[PDB]
């Protein structure tokens, strides 16, 4: 006769902190996407979303870049997105990033016609 | 020499949902839970925490069960959760889960003494 409490263990409980399907795929992508040629870019974002959604940002609310010189524009709604972060230990030509999968909205430099996302600004 | 463009698709983009080593983390869960013997079950929640960590939301802020009860605790503070959802071709024995990983308090009904997790309420 499993204990209520044990039944809860069995059912809800997963501190093999469950994420870690894709731990490696920062390290893995920052190198293909030739991103730690020379040095190791510290910080880098991806955005799962379709190509066509990103680009339809262009065309949403206009903001200030974290600059000062207006061009920046953020999503309507939020998209899937992992961040890349250098980790502690990371040391080039063998760089080392931390894998964070997240759902906030984004931020882009748009240009060029028709307009399209030429930097990536931030995410909230 | 590649466009800012196409600098941005290199650096930025990844459409093809990056959530795949992942996207499939509830099916072997459900199934390892044994939640998907006899029948599948159709909502589950997994808390990515520590257990002792969870434990403690046992006397943190007490708060009212879903139904009425009087016990129950909410967490102060957010966990790494993942949600477990039956997708709509999901036919027993044929269960299949559609993975969404979030942060958010949870709310746990405690008993025994000391008191532990004996039963999962909700979340937000």
């Amino acid at each position: 006769k499993e204990s209520a409490a044990a039944k809860f263990e069995r059912q809800h409980m997963d501190s093999g902190n469950s994420a870690s399907s894709s731990s490696n795929y920062c390290n893995q992508m920052m190198c293909c996407r030739k991103m730690t040629q020379g040095k190791c870019k510290p910080v880098n974002t991806f955005v799962h979303e379709s190509l066509a959604d990103v680009k339809a940002v262009c065309s949403q609310k206009k903001v200030t870049c974290k600059d000062g010189q207006t061009n920046c524009y953020q999503s309507k709604s939020t998209m899937r997105i992992t961040d890349c972060r250098e980790t502690g230990s990371s040391k080039y030509p063998n760089c080392a990033y931390k894998t964070t999968q997240v759902e906030k909205h984004i931020i882009v430099a748009c240009g060029g016609k028709p307009s399209v996302p030429v930097h990536f600004d931030a995410s909230v």
